[PDB]
């Protein structure tokens, strides 16, 4: 009863890359890069493809850092989001009709213009912790309840 999704954060020692969606899913918020996984495609392969297609970057090594399940009250399908980190990229991010990438110093993460769950798990990602999480939403701006715990293996 869930659909697989990937989310990739390009995290360097002093900055992180986010992209502003110009429309569709996530318009007007800063997002990591990702999307649905294809049939016959592993999750790690889906994440590499999604990062490259949406940001224009080429990634060597991806590290699995978390798994987050999203429930939207009333919607049957859960979103099972597999979160990845990387610091080994080649290229320059590309702005397209769909996405506007920007680098953010770690102290200037725009949490007020991101999703409400990001304020909870993003700090774990930034200090190299792995996590498993669950968030129940009503709409897109209200967390009804949640769980989030640090783990040794994702
Ligand atoms: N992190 C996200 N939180 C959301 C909360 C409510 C509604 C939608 C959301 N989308 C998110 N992300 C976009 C790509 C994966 C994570």
């Amino acid at each position: 009863a869930s659909r697989l999704y990937t989310l990739v954060l390009v995290l360097q020692p002093q900055r992180v890359l986010l992209g502003m969606k110009k429309r569709g899913f996530g318009a007007g918020r800063w997002n990591g890069f990702g999307g649905k996984v294809q049939e016959g495609e592993t999750i790690e392969d889906g994440a590499r493809r999604e990062l490259q297609e949406e940001s224009g970057l080429t990634v060597d090594a991806l590290h699995k850092v978390g798994q987050i399940v999203f429930e939207f009250v009333g919607e049957p399908e859960l979103m099972d989001v597999h979160v990845f980190c990387t610091d080994s990229i080649q290229g320059t991010p590309v702005e397209s009709d769909e996405m506007r990438p920007c680098w953010f110093q770690l102290d200037q993460i725009p949490f007020k213009d991101m999703w409400p769950d990001d304020s909870y798990w993003f700090p774990l990602l930034l200090q190299k912790k792995k996590f498993h999480g669950y968030f129940k939403f009503q709409g897109q701006d209200t967390i009804l309840d949640y769980t989030l715990r640090e783990v040794d293996t994702v």
